[PDB]
């Protein structure tokens, strides 16, 4: 398939060069996979989700996304126009309130919920969780991420937006999950992106157009936007049978565009997510 005038991030993950605007991808489009977006919620009624999104859990007074952040992430995973895996199933878990904040115990509770909830769901091609959140180092938050990964879910988490070593943030610092840094449309590390040996991969994270609440759209920046590119790519690759939940992060690293990013510090991988789609 080929989406012309795609958001630059989608085009980027299907090219060996920056500056294209066509997203080339296999038409299976992540059908049969499921991605849990653990965030502020998802506006499931947004037309861009085509009825493929649903809230399954909230930890607050409402299931609604009163922020937009979770809807934006969910749109980069699997919305029609802005999504990597345009036929995946999306499940919303609201661990962050409408200001984008969440306590660590609630985040941990949400991760354990997904590890069990995925046994209620028909996801024959496998299950992904995208966690565009984090905070200061916590061994309990890391273990929760690791438990989710161990249960059979491909966990992708944001490196963080502190322009610092992500070893000091969680779940970013958990070695067994996929930690995602952010890049811009000129293949530079995003100015805010964390770095460090704990990063496994970079994805597009600066000026990312996606769905927003109120049936709208907007462009925002963050490792929070890079994370769902990788989560959507994993769901897409697991639908193609090229990898599994346990190996997707390694597989994405192995097949990444290598050495193409600038302003990567020594000790941080120079790997940019890439679908290697050959039409
Ligand atoms: N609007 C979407 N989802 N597109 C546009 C053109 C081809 C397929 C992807």
């Amino acid at each position: 398939a080929a989406q012309t005038n795609a958001p630059w991030g989608l085009a980027r993950i299907s090219s060996t060069s920056p500056g294209t605007s066509t997203y080339y991808y296999d038409e299976s489009a992540g059908q049969g996979s499921c991605v849990y977006v653990i965030d502020t919620g998802i506006e499931a009624s947004h037309p861009e989700f085509e009825g493929r999104a649903q809230m399954v859990k909230t930890y607050y007074y409402s299931s609604r996304d009163g922020n937009g952040h979770g809807t934006h992430c969910a749109g980069t995973v699997g919305s029609r126009t802005y999504g990597v895996a345009k036929k995946t199933q999306l499940f919303g878990v609201k661990v962050l309130d409408d200001n984008g904040s969440g306590q660590y115990s609630t985040i941990i509770a949400g991760m354990d919920f997904v590890a069990s909830d995925k046994n209620n769901r028909n996801c024959p091609k496998g299950v992904v969780a995208s966690l565009s959140l984090g905070g200061g180092y916590s061994s309990s938050v890391n273990s929760a991420a690791a438990r989710l990964q161990s249960s059979g879910v491909m966990v992708a988490v944001a490196a963080g937006n502190n322009n610092a070593d992500a070893r000091n943030y969680s779940p970013a610092s958990e070695p067994s999950v996929c930690t995602v840094g952010a890049s811009d449309r000129y293949d530079r590390r995003s100015s805010f992106s964390n770095y460090g040996s704990v990063l496994d991969i970079f994805g597009p994270g600066t000026d990312i157009l996606s769905t927003w609440i109120g049936g709208s759209t907007r462009s925002i920046s963050g490792t929070s936007m890079a994370t769902p590119h990788v989560a959507g790519l994993a769901a897409y690759l697991m639908t193609l049978g090229k990898t599994t939940a346990a190996s997707a992060c390694r597989y994405i690293a192995d097949t990444a565009n290598k050495g193409d990013l600038s302003n990567i510090p020594f000790g941080t991988v120079n790997l940019l997510a890439y679908n290697n789609y050959q039409a």
